């Protein structure tokens, strides 16, 4: 995007040249992929298994841990594409997670 920064530049703006890559990209084909609550991340990724609606037996795609979570609990993920950048706004999903 811009100008790569000093290190006083760095300070000053943020890394603002981001990057793109195919595995996450096809990684995509895993639509049931949500955030889900954590003391530890604040949230982590997991993926929708088998859904009851207002349950979902959500699985873990870290420790594989199968949590049955709610649909109001399961927040929409939010891949790489808009990280860490210059203003609060470009973030698609505007959810807690994120």
């Amino acid at each position: 995007a811009q100008k790569p920064l000093s290190d006083d530049e760095k300070f000053l703006f943020v890394d603002k040249n981001f990057v793109n890559n195919p595995l996450a990209q096809a990684d995509w084909s895993a639509k049931k992929l949500v955030w889900v609550p954590s003391e530890k991340h604040g949230f982590e990724a997991a993926s929708i298994k088998e859904e009851k609606g207002d349950e979902v037996t959500v699985e873990l795609q870290e420790n594989g841990k199968k949590v049955t979570l709610s649909k109001d609990d399961i927040q929409k993920m939010n891949p790489p594409k808009f990280s860490k950048v210059e203003d609060m706004a470009e973030l698609t999903c505007l959810n807690e997670a994120s």
